[PDB]
DNA sequence: TCAGGTATAGCACTGAATGACAAAACAAAATGGTCGCCTGCGACTAGAATACACTGTGCTATCATCATTAACT
């Protein structure tokens, strides 16, 4: 029990939320937690910044949609959180060091 | 009942993340070049001369409109 069961709610919010980005103001409101409700969790249970963890989660979620043989490549990053194509391209290039088409063909 | 404390939240700050503009590359589409077929036109010089189309609805049941026939005037 950390801050009255915030771990059991963060995962549910991440799984049920839409492609809306997750920031301090967005998440803290109806999350049941303060900025400090989440800082201690991100420091202890995860030990990683939010901008990197959210990007990794989006990449792991899109790894299946890229294999689902979808022709609308521009909408894949949009349906999962990336509001722009260039941001998703840079994130994928810095993470996997591979072009988007090279991983989409696989 | 007043107080030390741990749990929870706001605050100060560099530097990484996230926008906007421009250029290079690939696929879809319209335009143009080229090959083989379809087609329009002309010619083939023994003699061949109105006879081959062919008909067949069948004559019901009346009814009304137009020029030739015969004859009164």
């Amino acid at each position: 029990t950390i801050s009255a069961q915030v771990i059991d709610t963060i995962v549910e919010w991440i799984d049920d939320n839409l492609h809306q980005p997750l920031r301090i103001d967005d998440i803290a409101r109806h999350a049941g937690y303060s900025k400090w409700h989440l800082q201690r969790l991100f420091l202890q249970y995860k030990g990683e910044s939010l901008g990197r963890y959210i990007r990794e989660r989006k990449l792991l979620l899109a790894a299946r949609d890229l294999r689902d043989t979808d022709q609308r490549v521009y909408d894949i990053c949009l349906k999962y959180g990336f509001d722009s194509q260039q941001t998703f391209t840079r994130v994928f290039t810095r993470t996997f060091n591979q072009p988007p088409g090279a991983y989409r063909k696989e």
